[PDB]
């Protein structure tokens, strides 16, 4: 049944709760972002009000064929009224269209639900600074001190410099980047920009990107694979077998592949610096795992929480095991004691 951490007390509201059938008493279903674990269950047959960002409403209409009369897009950083309750959507620094939701409850409580986020100091100067938050429903994906990673900027710098070097040394190399959901668009867009190519991709991916209000997008992407030297593939296909195959398909236009797999965290972060990353190589194929995250590091999450000073924390990730739940509760207590709230 619908877990308690997807319910907002004192409202008729749920967050990312589309796979439980009709949730008894729910009058409005909020969707924080278009990733499958969060939208799972939506279709053209959905007949309840959905509240989301503009970008997420574009993807609902065009990819899942949700009927227009049930999509209620709201502008960011704007006080809005929903079934009698004041709400504000804030940028989550996750994938395109991803939001946090502030609820101002009739009784005076103030709840922030982060959806999925990468905490950033820039958040400390949004509408959040204006009032106190009693309850924080928190994206705890990487809530453990081993999870360190570089800034997005340092990782993109690494990818650009790597790709440019390779193709300038061999003008017949192909660059390939893996994807399986929206998010991490900067990786492939930044590489294509330095090389003076568009990014080539399936029709279904092209459609998805055209929903995202990215400026100048028609200049950056294409479905003509033959005209492009940066190709996007399903993540699954980013291995020596799927890449050898792909190379065959290009008909001797190319004699080398350099591939990028932008993962979440991986254990080489505990030891290695971005400067020091190396590919796995087989023949004329090289694959780079690069730690491009769109979730908070442990330290970024800790700063955000110690700034906000919530009275209660409700984790929304890693909640399925007792050891995970108990370890996270121990970090929350350390943070509150170190900061004094
Ligand atoms: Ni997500």
């Amino acid at each position: 049944t619908c877990p308690f951490y997807k319910k907002i007390p004192g409202t008729g509201f749920t967050v990312d709760a589309f796979q439980y059938g009709v949730v008894e008493g729910c009058t409005a279903y909020f969707l924080t972002h278009f990733h499958s674990d969060h939208y799972a269950g939506l279709s053209k047959h959905f007949t309840f009000p959905v509240y989301c960002s503009e970008i997420t409403g574009n993807l609902l209409k065009n990819k899942l064929h949700v009927q227009e009369q049930y999509i209620h897009p709201l502008p960011l950083d704007t006080e809005c009224i929903v079934n009698g309750v004041k709400v504000v959507l804030l940028d989550a620094n996750h994938c395109p269209g991803a939001v946090m939701i502030l609820f101002y409850l009739p009784n005076g409580t103030v709840i922030l639900h982060t959806g999925d986020f990468r905490a950033d100091p820039s958040m400390e100067r949004s509408l959040l600074a204006d009032q106190k938050v009693h309850m924080l429903y928190l994206d705890t994906t990487y809530c453990s001190p081993e999870y360190t990673f570089p800034s997005q900027q340092e990782v993109i710098r690494f990818a650009i410099n790597t790709a440019f070097e390779a193709v300038t040394l061999n003008p017949h190399a192909l660059v390939v980047c893996g994807t399986y959901s929206i998010g991490k668009e900067k990786v492939f867009l930044a590489i294509a920009d330095v090389l003076g190519s568009k990014v080539g991709m399936s029709q279904e991916k092209y459609k998805t990107l055209q929903c995202l209000n990215i400026p100048e997008i028609n200049s950056l992407i294409t479905t003509d694979m033959c005209s492009s030297l940066v190709h996007l593939l399903p993540m699954m296909q980013i291995n020596f077998k799927g890449l050898q195959s792909h190379l065959k398909k290009c008909g001797g236009k190319y004699n080398q592949i350099l591939a990028f797999r932008p993962t979440g965290w991986t254990h080489s972060n505990k030891f290695t610096r971005i400067a020091d990353v190396i590919p796995q190589t087989k023949g004329n194929i090289s694959i780079y795992g690069i730690p491009y995250s769109e979730h908070s590091s442990y330290l970024e999450m800790k700063r955000f929480v110690q700034w906000l000073k919530p009275q209660k924390i409700i984790p929304t990730v890693n909640v399925g095991t007792w050891k995970s739940r108990s370890t996270m509760e121990k970090y929350f207590r350390e943070w509150k004691l170190e900061a004094g709230y």
